[PDB]
């Protein structure tokens, strides 16, 4: 059956933007999984959970008598799909259990990993998330086996269809780099936001880079993708030592026993995949990657075996019975188990990237360390597997349950708590009554918190305008921000806070946070009575201020805009044309096709252009809230152009007299253009739409302003 | 970017399911289109598209001075991609202005007409659905030019996607038949359910079938494609001599100078397509379907001159100035006007599928008998018109305004009024418990109510429970419906409706069409106590009982289910998976692919299946409403495999004893199977999924027991 996509392949996807509908949901449109997941007795699930261990099914028998490694993969691999490019990925969806992560050939098998955790999801219910089911039962896999954790929060809603994620444009599984859809370039550079090696592995190749042997040059792609993960070298050799103390690979025999992936497999496979023809298919005889590595001498035990073998013995290259580069200890003795005969034991082996931790010079200075000092190691593993498995968690307020770290870490962009009263509805108009007065522009108010606000994703549930990060280092000086005048701004404004808080008592005060926020809501109040109108804007108090030194500045930067299309803002030359950036950016910010149209309308009239840029302000009333954008754009008595000294720029002209109107860009233009766009325009851009566009802009910049309110949640 | 449908592309699609969400619809949840177009101010509406008609726009200027042919073929082709097969298609939801239809190669240059339409859209903005102007536009375009039509009604509400409409496997535009994915096969049969005959046409092929300039063989294309839109000999002929009375084709030059199609044309476009480089490529060089053909002398006036030119002059192939087919008058006078030079004057000229209507010899009686009488001509034309534009609205019940022509017409499966008072909850209450006492069991009262009210399609709105037409022929006698299982209880039923209608006063009665639903409600609740739950299932009275002599008996035909996998019911072997069948059925019930899970594993338990079969139920109390086919699929400890006799059939044994504890289908199966649905399965058949089952089923069900009960809308 022939599609859209098939006659238009390029065309734009709006689909991306209707995911998430109460149509593919289950659950009742007021269910909210926090509420069932505070009355969960997390004690009984954690008993069933630390049961299930050596609770071994004969369709798939434990190794070593001990789920413990497998379940600890399938929650590495629930979030290690993470990219901080775009906050994209990880364990909070639960993703992995749909396509295509089920049918990623990294992994393999964790559907039947899955599938042991069945009667315990059916037992607790909705009270218990599969997303947070796979991280907790890694935790109890960890403390069975002798490990304690650094503690766990439940939280992570389920969700029901695919995401639409960009995982890269190779055509062929496991594709090694330099094809016609090659993710590197140049020197060995990886394309954002991309952070695994090959399509359908998780971070790198565990034979080597494009399956080249070599654990040097295998570091350098350990480092690169583990930093876009958000991990750095201490983090790195802690995870993947601590990993690989557990449990072991599959490889028994070659790979052409193994069937079709779960996507693709008969209806009669219930949901599995893998199928294997090599001997019993499972067990002692499973395929999984197609190595055959045991890393420890008791691999459902703690230990610090890891790094006693890779520094106590030197080693050969080797292969698998399956065929694939794998490394074991010159000389050494016998001396790891069998998984499944007791009076069978094997030589230590290690994978390429195992070795890396060794021979790249900087991992070697720590895991030498870690050798020495394995309580450090401890601590870093406990603290690194905690920051991997709650990353795309977002502010510690949206943190359930009993086990909860005290402790706050850099990593979670941290928000102080509240310890004031807050101000009241006539503080709000006294503070607005104070903005407006000082001479700041409807522009510069909306632009202001438009850039504080808009840095949210949705994806890892980061930014946003808590925290007045704006005024901190690397925000600040962002280009999109407009760093002079965004200096200007807050300069006022915090002369403003001062005042008020200085005339109080009781304890009240602003924060900055909360004052840009308002300040914002005042600016478009103020546009509104520009055009003749009455309008309320909504504001809710709470927000505060955070210091520069609960700011990670590094980690900050992959929050940067290099495309904003809400403020007609591309800050280079990309090969994606913005239109699709713009769609993307709406995505992040949770926006619908509808809130995204009403909402690009209204900031190109506001003023919100990053250098005051025209592209897109259609309006001869800039500053008052209307909806000209829309009628103008659709005005059929102008004829577009693209611009001779830019193909990206276009020129609207009077079609009777040739004379120039306006100008505008790919995204003010794509309204005019993509047919369902259009659509959403014209009812905008309607005789009858004019209390419509406020009342919708109005509703849509309140949603802005709150997305990282989950104190209010 | 590589997708999910890259991946698998054979794997089931549940996007259809979840179109028309809230979240891709700018209209606020509340807004009620019938209630905006009540207040339209229509009359007013039609003076300016009567203005429209004779106010020509330099960028695409009117034939003629008259712009009320190129309106007609605009709405002609809103109406004329509807299919009987599947009610899909047709002018009732606007989708002309979105993928893939607006880029449509039949449909070129309607991108202009609707263009021209814009400003008084814009005027009336959601009083007036794009649907609704659409169609309105051709009824203005025929009234200004002398001709009287039947009328109108409104209440098409817009639509903000693309519908996914199965349109056929080519992956060429208007592929000629014989290729690889061909539409034909055997003796020139078209597949269901498609409607034309090659990819990108309304009907047929105005050169003749693939090309070949042959009325007699072209009549035969043009009688089976009109017979797939629901119009017979005497409708087709007045339709295509009807709408041939005016306008003009367009090819006044080579086809190569023809530019992309609208959803492929560049962003400055604006959302038009087809940009042509021949001469001032629009008015006078205007190419649209490369054919150059003016019908009659009065092309902006209703006349009897396509008739009188079929008949009066002999015929010759000739070649259009773009090299297409076509027929001129052998030693005519040139006495068809120019449409742009006052001084020239042309031959006339005619199709090869105009000339079908005087070679076929079935149309050549029709025509003659038209060409002599064209008083009937008028009537005919006008009356298949009101068909032809309003042959998806669904009940009269859904027809707004003041036009809507008073006679009932058999073609609108017709219910009689109701002219009693209705019963009340008590009186519902006392039917309930006598259905109960006769001794009807759950399965038939079930299976009854569902055979009934599950003819339903939203795509054209036919079919439903109104009616009780599952008594009359054709349905009685349809195989799904079980018809000497039916017979029996329908005598029951009616001898209830007879002894309660017997006892009342006042004249209040209950129609047997209420009481099957109402019987249909009293099983499920019977069902639920079997269950130990006490529910109610809601039940709206009102429904009326059509005779057989308003019920056509060859129009139903087309509602006959060949599978319902809601029954696991397959009439016979298709190329297309079960699966897919399933949810094509769910989206034209308006299910999404939640309520689709729950209605299916309800049923299975309640008795539904065809004959009495076994295959997915998956329940040792049948009878009752209860969750077990969710828990029993999902339960590991059964193994699935297809049998020997039939790879569509699987058994499903104990996995320890090998023991045979079920038998299913691929319906059954697939919620076990596909990632999306057995995530659905899993919620409700957790462990605190009984309350949950049970609420959700009772919904769905009264969900499908209301689908054509407009009168409540
Ligand atoms: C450079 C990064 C890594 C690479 C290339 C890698 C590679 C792999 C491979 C190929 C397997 C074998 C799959 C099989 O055949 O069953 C595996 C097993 C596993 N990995 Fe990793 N790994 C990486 C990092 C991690 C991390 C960060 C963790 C967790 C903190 C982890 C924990 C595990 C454990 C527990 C197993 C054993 C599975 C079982 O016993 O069934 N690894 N690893
Ligand atoms: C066998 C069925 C049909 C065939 C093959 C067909 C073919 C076409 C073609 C090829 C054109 C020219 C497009 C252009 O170049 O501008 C057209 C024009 C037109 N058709 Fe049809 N037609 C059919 C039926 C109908 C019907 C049922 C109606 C309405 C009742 C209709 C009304 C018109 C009108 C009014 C035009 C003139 C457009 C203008 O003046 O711009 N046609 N026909
Ligand atoms: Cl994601
Ligand atoms: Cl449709
Ligand atoms: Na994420
Ligand atoms: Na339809």
């Amino acid at each position: 059956g022939t599609s859209n996509r098939d006659w238009w392949p390029n065309q734009l996807d709006l689909s991306i933007l209707h995911r998430h509908s109460s149509l593919s949901d289950p659950m009742g449109k007021d269910f909210n999984y926090a509420q069932a997941f505070e009355k969960l007795d997390l004690a009984a699930v954690k008993r069933d959970l630390h049961a299930l261990m050596t609770t071994s099914q004969d369709w798939w028998p434990a190794d070593f008598g001990h789920y413990g490694g497998l379940f600890i993969r399938m929650a590495w691999h629930s979030a290690g799909t993470y990219r901080t490019a775009d906050g994209r990925g990880g364990a909070g969806e639960g993703q992995q259990r749909f396509a295509p992560l089920n049918s990623w050939p990294a992994n393999a098998n964790l559907d039947k990993a899955r599938r042991l955790l069945w009667p315990i999801k059916q037992k607790y219910g909705r009270a218990i998330s599969w997303a947070d089911l796979l991280i907790l039962t890694g935790n109890v896999a960890l403390e069975s086996m002798g490990f304690k954790t650094f503690g766990f929060a439940g939280g992570r809603a389920d969700t029901w269809e695919p995401e639409d994620v960009y995982w890269g444009s190779e055509k062929i599984w496991l594709e090694l780099s330099g094809g016609p859809n090659s993710r590197y370039s140049g020197d060995r550079q990886l394309e954002n936001p991309l952070a695994a090696v090959q399509m359908g592995l998780i971070y790198v190749n565990p034979e080597g880079p494009d399956g080249n042997p070599d654990p040097v040059a295998a570091a350098r792609d350990i480092r690169d993708t583990f930093a876009r993960m958000a991990m750095n070298d201490e983090e790195t050799v802690a995870l993947i030592a601590g990993g690989h103390t557990f449990g072991k690979t599959h490889g028994a025999g070659p790979a052409s026993n193994v069937g079709a992936e779960p996507e693709a497999a008969g209806i009669e496979a219930q949901g599995l995949g893998w199928k294997s023809a090599y001997r019993t298919g499972k067990g002692a005889d499973a395929i999984t990657s197609g190595l055959e590595v045991t890393w420890t001498t008791t691999p459902t035990q703690w230990s610090h075996n890891f790094f006693e073998n890779l520094f106590g013995y030197e080693w050969e290259l080797t292969k698998s019975p399956a065929g694939a580069h794998q490394w074991v200890a010159k000389g050494a003795d016998a001396v790891i188990p069998d998984a499944f005969d007791p009076s069978k034991k094997h030589r230590p082996t290690m994978l390429t990237t195992d070795l890396s931790l060794r021979f790249d010079p900087a991992y070697e200075k720590i895991s030498r360390r870690f050798h020495e000092n394995p309580e450090q190691f401890a601590d870093a593993f406990a603290r690194a597997w905690f920051k991997l498995t709650h990353r795309d968690m977002g502010p510690r307020a949206r943190y359930l349950g009993p086990e909860v770290p005290a402790e706050v870490l850099l990593w979670q962009d941290p928000i102080p708590a509240v310890d004031h009263p807050l101000i009241d509805a006539a503080d709000a108009a006294e503070l607005k009554a104070k903005v407006l007065a000082s001479g700041l522009t409807v522009s510069q108010l909306v632009s202001t918190a438009w850039a504080a606000a808009s840095t949210f994703r949705g994806s890892d549930k980061r930014g946003g305008a808590n925290g007045a990060r704006i005024r901190l280092a690397p925000q600040k000086d962002w280009e999109a921000n407009q760093p002079e005048q965004l200096a200007a701004v807050l300069e006022t404004l915090e002369a403003i806070r001062t005042a008020f808080n200085g005339a109080q008592r009781g304890g009240k005060q602003v924060s900055l946070a909360d004052l840009i926020v308002l300040a914002g809501c005042a600016g478009v109040e103020q546009a509104a009575k520009n055009a003749g109108h009455a309008v309320t804007v909504p504001f809710a108090p709470g927000r505060a201020d955070a210091s520069q030194e609960q700011t990670d500045v590094e980690s900050m930067a992959v929050l940067e805009p290099v495309a904003d299309g809400f403020r007609n803002y591309l800050k280079g030359k990309y090969r994606v044309p913005a239109e699709v950036l713009l769609v993307d950016k709406a995505q992040l910010l949770t926006l619908s096709a509808p809130e995204m149209t009403v909402l690009l309308g209204g900031l190109r009239v506001l003023g919100a252009n990053v250098g005051q840029s025209r592209h897109g302000v259609f309006t001869a009333r800039e500053q008052a809230l209307t909806n000209d954008f829309f009628v103008n754009l659709l005005d059929m008595g102008t004829e577009w152009k693209p611009t001779a000294a830019d193909a990206d720029v276009f020129e609207g002209r009077d079609r009777a007299t040739g004379e120039l109107k306006w100008t505008g860009t790919r995204v003010d233009l794509v309204f005019g253009s993509h047919s369902q766009l259009r659509a959403l325009a014209e009812v905008y851009g309607s005789a009858d739409a004019q209390e419509k566009f406020v009342r919708d802009f109005v509703a849509v910049w309140n949603k802005v302003m709150n997305l990282d309110r989950f104190d209010l949640a």
